[PDB]
């Protein structure tokens, strides 16, 4: 069975406590569900299921994937669920939605991810009761999203471990970070993000604001980048500049069979050729994309040289340089419009976010074979091969 | 692509703030992952992926499904993820794990659910800052698990709406609840839950928990003396409604040809599954179209079923599903239901799948069905056939 | 037993979450204690006791009055304690310190008040444990400072009761608030706040705060366009009511004979004081019997007063006090009031005492009076005479 | 300038999360305000002001002293305010109420203290907002009542320094605690606390309970405890005071006022004193405070017939007794805070009740009450009957 991506859309990536500071994730997810339906000419009443990845849904209510589907007009007869594979959630949900059609259980699937790291609350177990002494209010964003559960340190420390084995210097990681900021700024100026971004209306206060530009894209320098202090180790190289940030946003895609798209006259954004997920050492979780991409290319019958465009998520400059050095693909075809260092990193949605950038760049330049991949906390990776029609 | 369930296991369903009061969900899930591996003769190094449903993972850390797999001995080369479809999470994860092997992406899958409603913390968004005035510390169990996000009332109110449309009286719902408590107690005394339950060691003295803590029985005189917990003039009480519980349940999945090569005798063959949505006001009706679509995909009729496990979230919704589908009530929840056993949201789907599989084996039933109602107006069902 | 005020000082009144957003109250109190010692030529080693009023000391540690005295250089041999009479705390502490010397128990007293409404935390009793459901994190500023403990509503509702009984229209309360804003705005430019305000160094960079941050410019047209903040059909708005503020204020007290030996010329002599209770429903009427009894103890008439400082908690309450005593409104709050300057509850009593004392010196006034209304239905007043 | 105490009363000292677990402090204060009025035959309408010490009033509402007076029947014409001198709050409020009548500003004063350490909440400053990272929920009982603001450690560590410099051994503190525990049980069994304790009606969901007995009153079971503040320390949970709830107050008027009303007073306030000491050794506070009180009264240590020295810690209590040299057989003859309890806001007035009612039954002429104060302070007051 051949499954294609009929359409795709994403919101602008908002800053931490920025444009989407008081916007729940399902509200961002509802906008993207409506957009992928409008861009493909498919009504909300035709959706069988909505599958949205989300890592931090605490305090948002019962099944935020169902809340986003309801507000987008998807009828009550359909189903909706969320899933959590950390940073690979947004891309895995696309593969999960693909399998719904491959097994014959659904026809039209809206798959992607949504995340509101700004709305992540502080929690504390209080049922037993704190009779005496102080107790900690746990940040769910740090605890459930950014801290390794086996070794106890942040995901930035894992980038320090990757920097040690590959011997990646501070100046090399800053050169990668500056390159990402300059490619993302150039892509924003030329309007290459307009096709994939759907505007979001932030209701509240006294005026309604339309958000249609990635809020982190502002540019940077090499003199101001090397003056930053390391945020994870006193003698480390990972700083706040060469590492991805905390962001809000959503991204999704409309899935259907290749024969179904031909019957509707739809021109798909690409054909899902294969996907893969593999685990690695949690100490070097940034290496996830290395075996995940290899297995994805092996299942597709492709070689590394056959790829025309690559979207490798830039969780950290240290891990991103390590993946490129091992796979050896042409770095000029990897993240041609910037990466998460400049655009942002909403964990649950980034998987579908970089899939949107991959699909719309493959369309404008005429690329035939593409690949998207991300590293996953806890020692995992996920990749997917896309081919045009 | 024929997918079988080689083995299955579950922990005892613990009471709210009971035996598993301070036990994280992944610790319960790790025991069940190790159990389904031992009962099938499959090593942890052969597992491709672990898929665990969970609704309330707040405060437990990065990806509790990966934490349960790692502690169970599953190597780092494998993958693991969690999913949330509320009450149908435990059963959907089995269907999701089945699709991993059906599409050729994996060979060995551990799929199920785990939930620790006792460890659910209180949360509050404090990044923007509370300029002035009081703010509420939100119970994540109530908000993210038991409160409808569209109408704002508890899941017990949705059972009241089902009771109005089907005209189910207070005494009729209590008779269903008392029958559920007495069937579960008889099954516990006769030892029918021992095959499916794997013991759990509560570290701290070490205590071995191998009996469902909610299974104690009840009467009709003490059941009709309870006050309604959701409406002053309502019929749903704490006795005829499911409780708050902790536990885990999973199963080992592989192809039918893979089981034949390993000499494993599977617990059953996954014939079909289905999930459908309904109105959030009457979410308990989910099992009605979900089971029908599941039977249609399997090519079966309601009369063809030999055993049925329909989760008892509420006596009102459970009576409505049986009255609508019309299946023989003597083959439905023969060993009791969630009213007596308990209702761990993330694990209940796989919990009742364990009860179905091990009862189909002891009595020799050939065609079975498991179904649950889902908050927000959904249902999920799966058809199992023996080999 | 003649007790005089040798010197006095206060910090600038900061806005809510403004310059003193992250500054504890005892840090503000230390500056005013050191300032009143420096302005009188009295060493810290001569202080017997420090009495600082404070309403919201939660989370600041053991006895913030002791923290402010020690940080101001007062040696450990001295004593320090805090007291809470709500809005009259700052002025009552001055009267309490006066009684310490009158009874022969002390010689040198630093008395005043301090309040940090921005540093007021949210609290919740959690020892028993929250089994299930949401619980409120109580804002101690609202509960312990701005909410009546007997009727449950804000102090603005009590101002509505006074406004209804006196038949005060919105435009009449609107005209008094604008007059208060215009007198305070003129005082900031004319430098009348320079003598009483001591700069405070906010220890991102050190910032010197020496101007009242709440002092804003208003008119009569933009003032009537505001919405009522306490009742949909009310008259009290955010413009005609006092604001939320931080600050500190204190004074150095000693006997008249003690000042003559040290060459200190006091700002005034404490002639009498009084405190009386009223109905909590109309707590704004407190200053009316408190000032009259204070005048009775002093042997003075209303016409004998040259300057009056009546705290402006609300425009409704402030107009009611002026109408009853009948004193010349041109000698009442000549430099503005709490509506424009601000209202740090614990410090407001000593705050308006600084404005009174330094104004009697600048214009040559002989007889002065300072009074405030107190939540829960009380009032406090003090009569000051020059030398 | 003679001020007498016409009557006095107190509630039973409750255990931490015990009988008064869900009882606000002003409710305990209301009972004692009504009790001192009934025992003296004085109407609530004659009270000028109520002065109640309290250390932990967070979450209780505007001015709990005003809340306690209003429910106790004191009319709105009176005034009420609270004050905080930590452990000396309850006794200082009596001295503050004495000064109100001495200066001619009031005639009838109800002065004492109240504390509900069980109802003390956890707090956290959240107006600025926690952008990132975990933050601590601060226990207001520990931080605002039991933690030194200058050195950052618990009040029990200050007792270790008093034990270190005075060289008080582990066995020395246990002998003082057992003597304190045995005297309090003997006084409770003999009914020696019945005159001073007023019952409190605890209303609740399942039943109303009448609390009129000290719940904390209870070497082999005593010497098996571990030190609670230092691994190499001497202060344990047995030889240190606990966390308690309760209230205590007194009715104040002039000696001529008591003679005119036919009231026979419990005693005359002769003098008082407050002095500061080193915060590191706050337990030494009562030593110069008692001497200064006796000097102003013209008395010597040998003239005292009864002494009430607060037992915050066995180490600090032993140091005061050894230096002042008063007869230990007349000090806390009915037990101390180690066995009875230590409600911070109420403890000052709590030990004043025990002194007044013991001086009356045994015929003592001159008595003394004193307590140590956190942050390096002390307070003492001399009372003599007529
Ligand atoms: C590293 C991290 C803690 C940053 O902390 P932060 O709160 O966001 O603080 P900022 O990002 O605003 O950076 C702070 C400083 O660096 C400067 N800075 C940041 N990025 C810069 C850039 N790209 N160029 C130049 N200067 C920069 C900022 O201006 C600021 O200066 P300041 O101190 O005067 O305010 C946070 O981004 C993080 O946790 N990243 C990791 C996310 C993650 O692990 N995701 C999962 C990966 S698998
Ligand atoms: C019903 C519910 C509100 C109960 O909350 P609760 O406050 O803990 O009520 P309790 O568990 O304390 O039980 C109440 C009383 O009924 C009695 N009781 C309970 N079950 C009984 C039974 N089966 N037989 C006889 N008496 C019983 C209990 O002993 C208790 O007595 P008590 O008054 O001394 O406490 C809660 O379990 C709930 O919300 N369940 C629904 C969850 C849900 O929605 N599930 C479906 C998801 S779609
Ligand atoms: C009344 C009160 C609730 C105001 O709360 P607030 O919302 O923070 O008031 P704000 O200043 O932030 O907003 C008031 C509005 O009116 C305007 N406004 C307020 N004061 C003004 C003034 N003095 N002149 C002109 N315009 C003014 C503001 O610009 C604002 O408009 P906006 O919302 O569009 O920005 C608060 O000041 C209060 O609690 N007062 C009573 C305190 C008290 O009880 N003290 C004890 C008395 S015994
Ligand atoms: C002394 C203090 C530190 C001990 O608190 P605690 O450690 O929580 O003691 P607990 O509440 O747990 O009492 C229960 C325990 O003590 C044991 N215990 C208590 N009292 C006992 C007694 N009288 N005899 C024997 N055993 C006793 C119990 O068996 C139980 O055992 P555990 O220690 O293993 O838990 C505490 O009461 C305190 O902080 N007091 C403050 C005193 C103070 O500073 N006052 C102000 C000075 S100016
Ligand atoms: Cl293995
Ligand atoms: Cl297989």
């Amino acid at each position: 069975p051949s499954i294609v991506i009929a359409s795709a859309a994403r919101t602008a990536v908002g800053s931490f406590n920025g444009a989407f500071a008081n916007t729940p994730a399902h509200e961002l997810g509802a906008t993207v569900i409506s957009a992928v339906l409008e861009r493909a000419g498919v009504a909300a009443g035709e959706v069988n299921e909505v599958i949205l990845g989300q890592v931090l849904p605490a305090g948002e209510g019962q099944n935020p994937a169902r809340q986003a589907a309801m507000k987008a007009g998807v009828p009550q007869e359909a189903t909706a669920w969320g899933m959590n594979q950390l940073c690979g959630s947004g891309l895995r949900a696309v593969a999960l939605g693909m399998q719904q059609i491959a097994t014959g259980d659904a026809s039209i699937i809206v798959a992607g991810g949504m995340e509101s790291m700004s709305m992540a609350p502080h929690c504390a177990h209080l049922r037993g009761g704190v009779k005496m002494g102080d107790f900690k209010m746990i940040d769910t964003m740090i605890k459930d999203g950014l801290t390794d559960a086996f070794y106890g340190y942040h995901m930035g420390t894992t980038a320090e471990n990757v920097a040690k084995q590959w011997q990646l210097s501070r100046d090399e990681q800053d050169a990668f970070a500056v390159a990402s900021q300059n490619k993302a700024e150039a892509a924003q100026k030329d309007g290459r993000f307009k096709d994939e971004i759907v505007p979001f209306i932030v209701k509240g206060r006294k005026g309604d604001i339309t958000v249609d530009a990635d809020e982190e894209i502002r540019g940077a320098t090499l003199d101001s980048m090397a003056k930053l202090r390391p945020a994870f180790d006193k003698e480390g190289t990972v700083t706040a500049g060469n590492a991805s940030g905390l962001n809000d946003g959503a991204a999704a895609a409309l899935l259907m069979s290749e024969a179904e798209a031909s019957r509707r006259g739809i021109q798909p954004l690409g054909r899902i050729v294969s996907w893969a997920t593999v685990g690695v050492d949690p100490k070097v979780m940034g290496t996830g994309p290395i075996p995940a991409s290899r297995k994805a290319l092996e299942r597709a019958g492709w070689k590394i040289g056959d790829l025309d465009l690559v979207e490798a998520n830039e969780a950290f400059a240290a891990q991103a340089c390590a993946v490129n050095k091992d796979l050896g693909w042409d770095p000029s075809i990897v993240n041609v419009n910037g990466g998460a260092i400049a655009i942002g990193h909403p964990i649950g949605a980034s998987g579908a976010r970089i899939l949107n950038t991959l699909l719309f760049e493959m369309k404008r330049r005429g690329a035939r074979k593409g690949l998207a991949t991300l590293c996953i906390g806890g020692g995992m990776g996920v990749a997917m091969c896309i081919e045009s029609l």
